[PDB]
């Protein structure tokens, strides 16, 4: 039984080596830039534009904590960024310390916010000398990186709202400045659950991931801390680039003319690891990042665990709409680890061995596209909800203004399965004829499901050889729905077998 099937992997196109040198970096009306960009250089801290902080509280902004307008009732206005300088400038030996401090500026959730899983972690899970390491050495250098966000983040940061075509091209260090006050809970207006202004975006205050006694939460916090370690010890050299796409022009399917692209489907390997140079899928919620701050443990929370630079898309990108995907360049892997969801386990420290781009970028391409959740198994096989994924997956694999043969393949698996309800046949088919329409190959990782993997093949290759085109291949889907779903009460014939039939007796 072989282990991967189709094009050699050697043959499919991977990055920097398949993509053209890049344009000069610089800000634009659609491109926010944080660094000075006369003064990128490699192995070099970048330095942030502009040089004194600059602040905007409005609806387009990230309301920052250190803004001058971040304030408290006082029993009289109070500053709450002093507030946070007061309460995190302590020594902490004890994990009510810590809790006492975020809940200084948080008076509000004094009684919501639980924080049995951080004084367990603390308490229960690390060896003396871990904690002792912890809050003498890691707390004091994430606090004292968390105050210096006014000295790093000097620009305001647009937010990525519905249907803005915009990049944001910031500094590690800007982000870890960021991740720091996230950790600390002190961005204002991101904690009230009857909230208005910022109901439509993700959590990002990282207080739920303090809840509760899941044993996975010490796996989140040692993976996190890992990165906090890293990154408060040296700071980090490169940027990252996040755009919101937002297509208006979708393909009318049926009438698609374009051949299908090339395929190498396997059941071992990994995203991270074996896509690497190519664009990588992030199997997305809505709000990106999902369950990352609280309980998810599956696909797109590990990788948010792992390269914890994408959790910050959360502090900016609204949730996505149908024809809306995030694609994130440069983040680079600090943890290495075993198993998913329940049996998730942060394993190592990883020193990330991707070359950067001329934008001082890790060679490191993902993009996040949420799948829809069925209510019902049939309900996927709608040809609106057909079309919606197809769509969705276009928009995540489209590079409008870029040639065919600038493009690396997509590094994919089983979109949207499981709990979400998701045919892994019909999402396999979805993404093979959505990369075909924006002219890439298609690297599928089946996760252990050998049998899949030579499904997605077997089929790959029989409608190749017989030519038919991306149209071809959408009208057979049709026919099912329309022959097998639309009259159906309770399917009795599945979907690679029917298309197989149709085709063979046509
Ligand atoms: C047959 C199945 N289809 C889906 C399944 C769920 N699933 C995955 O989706 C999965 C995804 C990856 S990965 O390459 O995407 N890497 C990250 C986790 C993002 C870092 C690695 C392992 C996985 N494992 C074990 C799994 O079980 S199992």
């Amino acid at each position: 039984d072989k282990k991967w099937l189709g094009t050699p992997i050697e043959e499919m196109r991977r990055m920097p080596r398949c993509g053209i040198r890049l344009p000069l970096l610089r800000p634009s009306a659609n491109h926010t830039v944080t660094i000075r960009v006369d003064l990128l250089r490699a192995g070099e801290v970048p330095k942030p534009f502009p040089t004194h902080y600059k602040d905007l509280w409005d609806n387009k902004h990230v309301k920052m904590p250190c803004s001058e307008q971040n304030l408290y009732p006082v029993e009289t206005a109070g500053s709450r960024w002093e507030l946070i300088q007061t309460a995190l400038l302590n020594k902490f030996t004890r994990p009510q310390n810590l809790k006492d401090a975020i809940l200084k500026y948080n008076v509000a959730y004094s009684k919501k916010w639980d924080f049995t899983a951080l004084i367990d972690f603390w308490d229960k899970v690390l060896e003396e000398a871990e904690a002792q390491h912890l809050y003498q050495s890691i707390l004091p250098d994430m606090v004292k990186i968390a105050l210096c966000l006014p000295n790093i983040c000097t620009q305001p940061i647009p937010l990525l709202a519905a249907a803005m075509n915009h990049s944001i091209t910031m500094s590690q260090e800007q982000i870890a400045s960021l991740l720091a006050n996230a950790f600390f809970c002190t961005f204002p207006r991101r904690n009230a659950k009857m909230k208005s202004e910022y109901s439509s975006y993700p959590d990002i205050n990282f207080n739920r991931l303090f809840e509760g006694r899941s044993s996975r939460k010490p796996e989140k916090l040692k993976t996190l801390f890992c990165y906090f370690r890293r990154v408060t010890a040296a700071a980090p050299t490169g940027l990252v680039t996040f755009t919101r796409q937002s297509l208006e022009d979708f393909p009318e399917w049926e009438r698609c003319e374009k051949p299908l692209t090339r395929l190498h489907v396997t059941y071992e390997g990994t995203i991270e690891e074996n896509g690497q140079g190519m664009l990588q899928v992030d199997f997305a919620n809505r709000f990106v990042g999902g369950g990352v701050t609280s309980a998810g443990l599956v696909q797109e929370e590990i990788r948010f665990l792992i390269n914890p630079e994408l959790i910050i898309s959360r502090l900016f990108t609204e949730v996505l709409d149908h024809n809306e995907c995030l694609i994130i360049t440069g983040t680079e892997q600090y943890s290495e680890y075993t198993g998913y969801a329940e049996t998730y386990r942060w394993s190592r420290s990883h020193e990330d061995g991707s070359e950067r781009d001329d934008w001082q970028r890790r060679c490191t391409e993902i993009v996040a596209i949420d799948a829809l959740h069925f209510r019902r198994y049939l309900d996927q096989f709608v040809p609106e909800k057909m079309r919606r994924e197809l769509n969705k997956a276009y928009c995540g694999f489209l590079r409008p203004g870029v040639s065919s043969e600038n493009l690396s393949a997509v590094a994919t698996g089983n979109w949207g399965c499981g709990a979400f309800g998701g045919d892994a046949r019909l999402k396999a088919l979805i993404q093979i004829l959505a990369a075909a329409a924006a002219e890439r190959d298609v690297v599928y990782f089946t996760f252990g499901d050998s049998e899949l993997m030579r499904d997605i093949y077997s089929m790959h290759i029989f409608l190749t050889e017989r030519k038919l085109t991306v149209g071809d291949v959408y009208k057979l889907l049709l026919r099912y729905y329309n022959e097998e779903c639309r009259n159906c009460s309770t399917p009795d014939i599945k979907l690679y077998p029917f298309i197989y039939h149709a085709v063979e007796s046509c």
